């Protein structure tokens, strides 16, 4: 069990996790269930390494990710339950007084912002585990 770096076709490896850069228009929702349905959630980030290498291969002109205020009450956390170690806000994110952007997107710079989830956005990114090598 010791190396994990497999991922299926279409996925791109980093460290223990593969990850599916999508491309269509979707709101938020929308693509949280496009990566269901292929076995994966909407990305979560959990360290600057692995914001960097989601950077490199970001689409420019913005992306989905699996961050959202879920709760009224301003506390952002990932779809998939891990907890939030790490953030790459844009400065002056996530606001207070900005009601109904509840859902994170990923720019081309790689900072997040917060949006409206009916927003339309031309990217999305799933990640899930990568299974291992039996040596």
């Amino acid at each position: 069990g010791f190396v994990c770096n497999t991922c299926p076709e279409k996925w791109i490896n980093f460290q223990r996790k593969c990850y599916y850069f999508g491309k269509g228009t979707k709101q938020w929702v929308h693509a949280r269930y496009a990566c269901d349905d292929m076995e994966g959630q909407l990305v979560s980030i959990h360290s600057p390494e692995e914001q960097d290498f989601l950077t490199k291969h970001a689409s420019h002109t913005g992306s989905w990710i699996g961050l959202r205020n879920l709760d009224l009450k301003g506390e952002f956390i990932w779809v998939d339950g891990s907890h939030v170690d790490y953030s790459n806000w844009a400065p002056g994110e996530p606001t207070s007084r900005s009601q109904g952007e509840d859902c994170v997107m990923m720019r081309g710079s790689g900072r997040w912002n917060d949006a409206f989830c009916d927003r339309k956005l031309g990217a999305w990114v799933c990640d899930r585990l990568a299974t291992c090598t039996p040596p």
